[PDB]
């Protein structure tokens, strides 16, 4: 009727730029292999996996950004473990010393 | 027939839906319920522009929000161990004092 395969074909291409554009970093699908995909094959497309990847990378992409400051968050905790502790036997001594100085 | 072509639009239209509402940016102008039920004609003027960079606009406010949060929780455990390296200064002094008297 061709007033109907050309919403298909528009369908198809605005579809294969989308699912291009969000692909997921280890979604088995490649960029190509998305270009070439007919009406059907984008019919039967899995979406509900495609979210579930793209939400994975969404949390690899932002423990990414704020990994470095975590990192310097973690040494800076176990050098106040030390330093707390350090601090606790001090005071044992500094408060030993003041009985014992009567 | 025109069925299954008026059914491959429908189902491509649905999948259409599904993805943009997925990925819709917080602030766009075209609401989930409206995108629900956009017709064909609808979807193919679909203004994607502006979704795909207002989209760019919203990941990279994320991923700053999350580099910040995790500066704060830097910044406040460093200030922690400076006080407590100052404490032990001074209390180590006070020993030392004691210990020549």
């Amino acid at each position: 009727l061709s007033t109907n395969h050309e919403t298909i074909d528009l369908l198809v291409q605005i579809l294969r730029n989308c699912l291009r554009y969000f692909l997921p970093p280890s979604f088995p699908i490649s960029k190509k292999q998305l270009s070439a995909m007919n009406s059907d094959e984008l019919i039967s497309f899995p979406l509900k996996e495609y979210f579930k990847q793209y939400e994975v990378g969404l949390q690899n992409l932002c423990n990414s950004y704020q990994s470095r400051a975590d990192s310097r968050a973690k040494a800076s905790e176990e050098s106040l473990r030390t330093s707390e502790r350090k601090l606790r036997e001090t005071e044992e001594k500094l408060q030993k010393l003041r009985t014992n100085i009567v």
